[PDB]
């Protein structure tokens, strides 16, 4: 028996999905918004250190609107649940982020600079992150 007269490989109907859509961050506040396709945990440092560049990067000035926050614990440690000799030192916060998460938005600036700006932030980044305008996504062929 290698290919029976009766099954059939099943799968979903189409990736994306209207019903549960609880989180799902387009842009928010500006024009444009940097999105990680990637789970990561953004240090404080990413915050502002990114916004310098990319205030910086804006030739004819420009905006940023943050909306991540440092929060959830930074340890480096593996196991360490219910065990130590009172808290071990935690090396700083990060902001925990998923697949489709707008990190940051600017508007006013163009195109160019605000693509390229929001890139920035993106490359110091621990995951893959991706320009798109106030709610602007389009197929990828």
């Amino acid at each position: 028996m290698l290919m029976p007269r009766r099954m059939k490989y099943r799968k979903q109907q189409r990736g994306r999905l209207k019903g549960a859509t609880k989180g799902g961050d387009y842009v928010a506040f500006g024009d444009y918004g940097l999105v990680a396709l990637e789970p990561a945990w953004i240090t404080a440092q990413q915050i502002e250190a990114a916004r310098v560049a990319m205030v910086r990067h804006f030739r004819r000035g420009g905006k940023i609107f943050i909306r991540i926050f440092p929060d959830k614990p930074y340890t480096k440690k593996p196991l360490e649940v219910r065990m130590g000799k009172g808290k071990g030192n935690v090396e700083g916060y990060v902001a925990v982020v998923k697949p489709g998460r707008v990190m940051f938005e600017v508007a006013g600036v163009t195109e160019e600079q605000a693509m390229e700006a929001l890139r920035i932030a993106g490359h110091k980044l621990p995951i893959k992150t991706k320009i798109v305008r106030r709610d602007a996504y389009d197929e990828a062929q």
